[PDB]
């Protein structure tokens, strides 16, 4: 409507408010934002993706995120997808990626947490869930999200890549699997050490645009790009960041409650009777988010300085809320 259209004028901006798009799209944010992103970038045209087919796939994908899970629902997928869309336009990365890689990244963002049950890999492993047994305790959820996303492409009424070549579809699938498996937090520390090595030997053309020799280098920047998007909540305006915080805490505390009911050990940031929301966000920024974004900023400097300044300001707000 008039409000949804005013809000999507920010489609290519970090300042986009996804909670507002959700309000004006019948709580179908993922479908609305993916369709806006694909039109903006001409991906339907480029890959002969039918409009009805793409919408039918996106609405089914969306319906497979659980609406009664406080944080890992379709609003988070929508946010990571839109955030990824903006990152891909960063001046330092201009003309580096093929249209195929741009398509895989945004697609990956969208499916990256589908059918998330609101509990962590460790909880599924310690409770002997069917998923942990299925995936042998390794990147349990991530493998599951990929499995569902790619499974949904099997029916013809839903195959949005049916017009890619075979070499393209295979190249796509490889890239998407690689990006989503990289969202597993147990991989965070080595992805970052690898990102730091990429900065160390960064080469740029005369116009301030990164030089990415082969596929190895590009997929490395893309995995890291979806990972930053996944970890982008604290880099957004304070107003958005706080709603995201409320949401991750509601989910984590629910798991905490399930751990207790089952008499399991409770992870300190999941225990609602003792955990500080404010200290936890400060630690989250100091030990995970800042270290990561600081490195992303070096890679694409100075494109992410605004983001780094917002992150620091948001850090200081949570610190001042701590007695
Ligand atoms: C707004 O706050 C948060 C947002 C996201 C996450 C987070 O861990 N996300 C995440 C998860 Cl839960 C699993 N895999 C990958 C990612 Cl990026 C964690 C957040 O806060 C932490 C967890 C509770 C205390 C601070
Ligand atoms: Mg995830
Ligand atoms: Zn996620």
């Amino acid at each position: 409507e008039d409000h949804l259209a005013k809000e999507l004028e920010d489609l290519n901006k970090w300042g986009l408010n996804i909670f507002n798009v959700a309000g004006y799209s019948h709580n179908r944010p993922l479908t609305c934002i993916m369709y806006a992103i694909f039109q903006e970038r001409d991906l339907l045209k480029t890959f002969r993706i039918s409009s009805d087919t793409f919408i039918t796939y996106m609405m089914t994908l969306e319906d497979h995120y659980h609406s009664d899970v406080a944080y890992h629902n379709s609003l988070h997928a929508a946010d990571v997808a839109q955030s990824t869309h903006v990152l891909l336009s960063t001046p330092a990365l201009d003309a580096v990626f093929t249209d195929l890689e741009i398509l895989a990244a945004i697609f990956a963002a969208a499916i990256h947490d589908v059918d998330h049950p609101g509990v962590s890999n460790q909880f599924l492993i310690n409770t002997n869930s069917e998923l942990a047994l299925m995936y042998n305790d390794e990147s349990v959820l991530e493998n599951h999200h990929l499995a569902v996303g790619f499974k949904l492409l099997q029916e013809e009424h839903c195959d949005i890549f049916m017009n890619l070549t075979k070499k393209q579809r295979q190249t796509l699938r490889k890239m998407v699997i690689d990006m989503v498996l990289a969202t597993d937090m147990s991989k965070h520390m080595s992805l970052l050490a690898d990102l730091k090595t990429m900065v160390e030997t960064k080469k740029v053309t005369s116009s301030g645009v990164l030089l990415l020799d082969n596929y190895t280098d590009r997929i490395q920047v893309l995995r890291n790009m979806v990972h930053c998007a996944d970890l982008s909540n604290p880099t957004k305006s304070l107003e958005l960041y706080r709603q995201w915080t409320d949401r991750i805490m509601e989910e984590f505390f629910q798991q905490g409650d399930k751990e207790r009911e089952r008499g399991m050990e409770i992870s300190p940031m999941c225990d609602k009777h003792t955990a500080s929301v404010e200290k936890s966000q400060v630690g989250f920024i100091d030990y995970i988010v800042h270290p990561l974004w600081e490195t992303w900023a070096d890679l694409v400097q100075p494109d992410a300085q605004d983001i780094l300044d917002t992150l620091e300001d948001n850090r200081n707000w949570y610190q001042s809320m701590i007695p």
